[PDB]
């Protein structure tokens, strides 16, 4: 918030490849999903509905509070227009892109917002408003939501066809990580509907893709920070997420799982026996054969460099570590035969490193 930056859309139209992946419009669809996901994470949306039409438009709808429409004092336009028609960025010092990138790279965009008993409607073309915000209908006060339909512009894309298969993979991936979410998908070209809703979240996922029944951390929290995790050892899946988006280069949340596991194995070796007390085991050793998914839900996810691929928040590391240690120790201290096996294989990895 120290520096706030506001431009028009020309830099996006001039270098589309710096604001999206231009093979197809999927990344644009991702921008819209991400916003609707932020409304799920804030506790207000439970439903994300996606439609692919035969005219090659894409519609995404949620049942959240609805994108605000109040007039900005300084900019003299509604929230929906302000967010759609200008590039928003900023930070702490100089030297995610926003839905305006989708508006910019689209010949047409329509927004329907339900709030405060009103159905609002607005239309853009090539990133400029062309039909004013207007109340077109009325509705129950608790009938709320945001719905965006957009028409990707062929001049900015190698192909206007949506890659359906990757879109489906992505939606499933997200529904897995948020049990309070139900995602629906309708492809009117292929005549195909899907519904993803995972009541037990990640349960069973590792099994499908020691302990024999993998360990699950189920919605652990400290204030406005949430942790879901599943892991086991094996002879491979190693996925981590922040706010439902992959962190292919790990970070503080992973280091958190790593340290929390080490601490748990080290303490258990110390408090038991197993002829392993004299083996110099490392965090790396107890992590070596670990298969897991960890998914954290935090307030202001800070990342590495200028990209969003490695979580940096220096206090997530001990948020995860402490939780993993406590939960895993409890489990170790009620599963004797398997603890012993986990410990032994870990010692084996350590001895092979030392030799
Ligand atoms: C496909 N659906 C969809 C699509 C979409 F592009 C945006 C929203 C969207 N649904 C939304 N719901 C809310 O809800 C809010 C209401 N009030 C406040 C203060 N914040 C969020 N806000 C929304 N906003 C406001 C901004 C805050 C974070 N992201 C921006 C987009 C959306």
């Amino acid at each position: 918030k120290s520096i706030e930056v506001l431009t028009g859309l020309d830099p996006v139209k001039k270098r589309p490849g710096m604001y999206t992946n231009i093979e197809n419009p999927n990344h644009l669809i991702q921008e819209i999903i991400d916003n609707s996901v932020d409304e799920v994470l804030a506790g207000f949306a439970s439903k994300i509905n996606i439609t692919l039409y035969e005219d090659n438009s894409i519609e995404v709808a949620d049942d959240g509070r609805g994108m605000p429409v109040d007039i900005h004092p300084e900019h003299k336009m509604s929230g929906i227009e302000l967010i759609m028609t200008k590039l928003h960025s900023g930070g702490k010092f100089s030297n995610g892109v926003g839905v305006s990138v989708v508006n910019a790279l689209s010949t047409r965009l329509e927004a329907e917002i339900k709030r405060d008993g009103n159905v609002y409607h607005i239309v853009f073309e090539d990133g400029f408003k062309t039909k004013d915000l207007e109340i077109i209908d009325n509705v129950g006060k608790k009938n709320t939501g945001t719905k965006i339909r957009f028409w990707p512009n062929k001049k900015y894309f190698d192909d206007i066809k949506v890659n359906f298969k990757a879109l489906k993979n992505l939606l499933e991936a997200k529904a897995i990580l948020c049990k309070a979410l139900t995602i629906k998908y309708s492809n009117e070209i292929k005549k195909e509907k899907l519904t993803w809703h995972f009541e037990t979240g990640l349960k069973g996922y590792l099994d499908h893709k020691l302990p024999a029944e993998p360990f699950i951390i189920d919605n652990f929290s400290n204030g406005d920070s949430y942790l879901d995790a599943v892991f086991c050892w094996c002879e491979s899946i190693k996925n981590s997420y922040v706010n439902l988006i992959p962190t292919p280069q790990d970070g503080t949340h992973v280091t958190g799982l790593k340290n929390g596991i080490y601490d748990a194995i080290k303490a258990y070796i110390e408090k038991n026996s197993l002829s392993v007390k004299n083996i110099k085991i490392t965090a790396n050793d107890s992590f070596a054969q670990l298969n897991y998914v960890i998914s954290v839900k935090i307030t202001n996810p800070q990342f590495a460099g200028q990209t969003k691929e490695k979580l940096s928040n220096k206090d997530v590391t001990n948020f995860v570590a402490t939780a993993v240690k406590d939960l895993l120790t409890i489990w170790l201290n009620q599963n004797p035969d398997e603890a012993r096996q986990i410990v032994e294989n870990i010692s084996k990895v350590a001895q092979k490193r030392i030799n």
